[PDB]
DNA sequence: ATTATGACGCT
DNA sequence: AGCGTCAT
């Protein structure tokens, strides 16, 4: 009733870079624009591994994880750009670099949670506030809302998309009350005009596009992000929760798409999100955990709490490749050898970071896979990282996994690696 | 023979 | 600490 907390005190958006790696080459290669392309990281092996696909190439049926040959298959006329390779190694630094223009411009509009290399969460809370001052009870313009879509409309009693797009929120927009500033779904509408500014200003000053999500929390932003992509925003009402999660397969919500999910779905025989609103919250606490469950509990009826965190850089900086098959690391000068490429690119990021942004990392965690197992990795171990010397950061690598070696050869190791990874962790102000 | 990342929860 | 899960 009076007491019962919908979950509408905050505005909270999502911003979502369209096929990201893409657009750095597109932008970079005019003759990538508009023509079905991707990215890919290596060659040699069955034309690289595609990382990145462009919407015209999706068309096709490419996707991420296909090899490079295997998609030529289905799109013959499909365009490739490499990523970097340094130091026998693949390197994502323009990525990175890319990422850190787009995240400085989103910073002027608000504090930002650097989600990934190319996706953001903002609290847009205050923003909105401020926005309704100026307004003064002055109705919103569809005109500020050019690529906005408002989920669940048009409904009640045009085929073609942009006509359903301009029904849906005209029907939004006529039913708002622009009167009270208190009104979440009045927000909710600030919220979106300024992510329409916010993408509007990254396209212009990176030439980049993206989608976005506009809602209360950053679930619900999440999964509205994605239901209209690329290049348009989604609005998700609260009310707008229970048709949505009717029939919304439970893994699409964040944090549900695993082992937690698929459990969820045996444990309980249910397939769709809503249908977790007919149980109580200690039954779900029950099967799930007390976090789990009092989290289900709660976001079924699109409601999380989860605060959007001022965070704008990385808290870690990692360099890690993989050495499949019969190329699987068996000998000492191997191992010693790749540790140092590893380092040396990690050096040279460390620094770049060290100058860029006043802090420096405390400690190097150092992981590796052996030949045989399932896990990602297999082992890991830390150790102190007092200066950024790559030969130093390879030789304390190898110090800390030497003993991992069975062969009784000194020479020979065994079992063969088939990953290395070093992670610089731990950041102190500087 | 996906690969290269990165954040956070558990014990 | 070291391992697991989930995500771009
Ligand atoms: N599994 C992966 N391995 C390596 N790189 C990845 C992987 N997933 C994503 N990336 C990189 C390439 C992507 O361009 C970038 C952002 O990923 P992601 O948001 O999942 O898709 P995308 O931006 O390419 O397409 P979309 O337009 O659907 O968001 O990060
Ligand atoms: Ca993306």
């Amino acid at each position: 009733g009076p007491h019962m907390a919908t979950g509408q005190d905050r505005v909270v958006a999502l911003v979502d870079m369209d096929c990201f790696f893409v657009q750095v080459e597109q932008r970079q290669n005019p003759h990538l624009r508009n023509k079905p392309c991707a990215v890919v990281q290596y060659k040699s092996w069955k034309g690289g591994g595609i990382i990145a696909v462009s919407y015209e190439a999706r068309a096709f049926g490419v996707t991420r994880s296909m090899w490079a040959d295997d998609a030529k298959k289905l799109c013959p006329d499909l365009l490739l750009a490499q990523v970097r390779e340094s130091r026998g190694k693949a390197n994502l630094t323009k990525y990175r670099e890319a990422s850190v223009e787009v995240m400085e411009i989103m910073s002027r509009f608000a504090v930002i949670e650097r989600a990934s290399i190319d996706e953001a969460y903002v609290d847009l809370t205050s923003a909105v506030q401020e926005r309704l001052q100026k307004l003064q009870g002055q109705p919103i313009s569809a005109d500020l809302l050019p690529s906005t879509y408002i989920e669940g409309l048009p409904q009640g009693p045009t085929v073609q998309k942009e006509g359903m797009r301009k029904q849906g929120l005209f029907q939004w927009l006529d039913s708002l009350q622009i009167d009270n500033l208190t009104s979440p779904d009045l927000q909710l509408t600030v919220g979106a005009v300024i992510v329409e500014e916010m993408r509007a200003a990254i396209e212009r000053e990176t030439g980049f596009q993206c989608s976005a999500g506009i809602s209360h929390n950053k679930v619900l932003a999440k999964l509205a992000c994605g239901l209209n992509k690329p290049n348009r925003q989604t609005l998700v009402s609260h009310g707008s929760v229970p048709q949505l999660f009717s029939q919304m397969p439970i893994r699409k919500i964040r944090s549900l798409g695993g082992k937690l999910g698929a459990s969820v779905i045996e444990i309980l025989g249910i397939e769709y999100m809503g249908e977790l609103t007919q149980f109580t919250e200690s039954q779900l606490q029950s099967h799930f955990g007390e976090k789990n469950g009092s989290w289900l509990y709660a976001m079924c009826r699109g409601i999380e709490h989860d605060p959007v965190k001022p965070r704008q850089l990385p808290k870690t900086i990692g360099c890690s490749k993989n050495f499949p098959g019969k190329t699987a690391l068996a000998t000492r000068e191997q191992v010693q050898w790749w540790l140092l490429q590893l380092a040396q690119e990690l050096e040279e990021r460390l620094t770049k970071d060290r100058n860029d942004n006043d802090r420096v990392a405390t400690q190097l965690v150092v992981s590796i896979r052996v030949q045989g197992d399932k896990r990602l990795s297999s082992l890991r171990r830390c150790c102190a990282l007092t200066r950024y010397d790559a030969h130093k950061m390879s030789h304390d690598a190898f110090t800390v996994i030497k003993n991992c070696n069975t062969s009784g050869i000194q020479t020979e190791w065994s079992p063969p690696l088939t990953m290395l990874f070093l992670c610089a962790t731990k950041f102190s102000a500087s």
